[PDB]
């Protein structure tokens, strides 16, 4: 039917191609550039929105998707996805200001770059994921962190925590030793007595022989037992002496004359 | 005025289009491909640098930006941005070997991929950011780390640290018990005495009754008090007996005759 | 020789250009679009595979690389790299369903986006890396984590671990104090005696003066020494008294008459 270049500055090349708005360019049979400053390249390629660019056969930018850019066979920026950018065959942008990066890629949120993709004939999953490589370590808060950075950051903190736990355990050992020692000092100061050359108990301070207070008590109690017996035995003797003395006095008096 | 294809192998299509260097291609009214192996597609699209490619109306590659690639309406690779790549409408590359990815995107450093973007009519911020989705977990040090990886790596270390702190606290409990027990063993060994059937103090080892050394001392001191009194009382009696005996002897002698 | 548009819906523009399959479009001298729905733009640009798109002079998609998309001077999707996407001058995709993003970029794995690149005249390294900026914090497990997130996540756990170590050290202090105190209570209960107004030993409970059991034992042993001497001395006296009494009795009897 065409080619028909009806817009100002417009160019249309190929059978059926049409460029119908100002500054539109359509190149490829049946391509259509129906937006202002729109560009369509390839067969059946449609750049319908203002400022849209569709590159590759059957690439598509919806007429509502102002500033949409689609590159690759069947790459698409869909309804309401203003400023969408689809990069790769069969990539699809369905969100504003987002990027579907890679063949078969999709978008899921606005203001997003998405590198996951519609899986084909072999996955139970709806979307597959892509590994992202070739990164320098991020420096800014909004830079991507690498696996290397993650490991080093986590490893460093892990070693620092190991180290702190060590210091604290040593502190607790030292503490218990000093606190336990305090009580041991008291025990030692109060529970021993020195023993003399002749067995006399003395202050433990700088003494040759040393014994425990309980042993000293047992031994001293034994001495007391002996003394206790003797005192009772002597008492009996003294009583009998007294009685005999008074009996002698009486007899002396009787001799004298009573 | 044109179209003018003056370079070797050059092609120019559209009113005013020009392709002026070897292997240049300009397609679109007023497009210009002025670099060697340069390609311009769309109205007013300029590929000025050697090996530059500008795709979409008003896309632009500065003549100094050798190897610059710009795709999307108004996408631009600017002065000195050699090997720049602008992907999306109004994307701008101002750094060497960098990529402005997405509509409105910019670059800030050389050797950078940048997915942040010039914000429009509604932000006090100069640049907005984009969330990046669809990643497989990175495996290499220069791979991107995912949120999933970050959480699992940090969570695992966190649990490991919990576990270590537990082991160490239990070690400190066990330690204090054993150290505190040592002193308790000493206290117990030195501060008790066994008590006999008849009250005799003995070694605490395997004794029926047991008392504390201080109680034993108090009780033994009381016995000593009693003995102390008795010894003094007996002494007085013995003194008086002696005096009476000597008096009797004198009287006996007087009876005898002195 | 050409231009030759021999495919259905095909368009070829430029000397030697050829579009030889259904829905193929070749624009640029010596360009070739030899795939179904293939599109080649620029001088010597080859879109050989079905559904391939090659944009920029010398851009190339291998005939086996179905759905390959290459944008930029010399950008290439190579043998067997089906669904490859090369974005930037001299970018090369050698893996299925992968993206070489940026000038000089490469791919290393299938299902990968790669932003590292072949270094040129000044590196001993084969591949350079690119910093990735402009990210919003990831929310999903497959979102990219930012440096900001990594730091905050790691910092928060680090503070939490600090805090836990503090609590546990305080627990160990409190524990040792209470356990050490228990033994101190026992020591104090068993190792002191009260001293009376008149020196009498009593239970330490609510006493004016207090002394240690070992000191009390030493002092009590000294009293016992004194008593021990006295008992022996008194015994000698009592023996002598007895002997004198019996001698007096004998003399009294002799006086009486024996
Ligand atoms: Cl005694
Ligand atoms: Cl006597
Ligand atoms: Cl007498
Ligand atoms: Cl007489």
């Amino acid at each position: 039917s065409d080619a028909k270049a009806s817009g100002e500055f417009s160019v249309a090349v190929g059978n059926g191609a049409r460029a119908t708005e100002k500054a539109s360019t359509a190149v490829g049979s049946w391509a259509a550039a129906d937006g202002k400053q729109s560009t369509a390249l390839g067969v059946g390629t449609y750049a319908y929105a203002n400022a849209s660019t569709a590159l590759g056969s059957v690439a598509f930018v919806d007429n509502t998707a102002t500033y949409g850019t689609a590159a690759g066979n069947r790459a698409k920026v869909d309804k309401d996805a203003t400023e969408g950018t689809a990069l790769g065959a069969k990539a699809t942008v369905t969100n504003k200001n987002s990027v579907a990066l890679g063949a078969n890629s999709v978008t899921t949120r606005d203001n997003e770059v998405y590198i996951g993709y519609k899986t084909g004939t072999e996955s139970d999953k709806t979307y597959g994921t892509r590994v992202l490589g070739g990164l320098s370590d991020g420096t800014r808060n909004s830079d991507a962190a690498t696996v290397g950075q993650l490991n080093r950051k986590v490893g460093g903190v892990y070693d620092d925590v190991k180290a702190r736990i060590t210091v604290e355990s040593e502190k607790q050992k030292k503490y218990t030793d000093q606190k336990t020692s305090e009580v041991n000092e008291k025990v030692e100061a109060r529970t021993t007595v020195g023993v003399d050359s002749d067995g006399k108990l003395t202050r433990a301070e700088g003494a040759t022989k040393t014994i425990a207070v309980n042993d000293g008590l047992v031994a001293l109690s034994g001495r007391t037992d002996r003394i206790d017996y003797a005192v009772g035995a002597i008492d009996g003797r003294v009583t009998r002496n007294t009685q005999s003395i008074e009996k002698n006095s009486k007899a002396i008096a009787a001799n004298t004359r009573t």
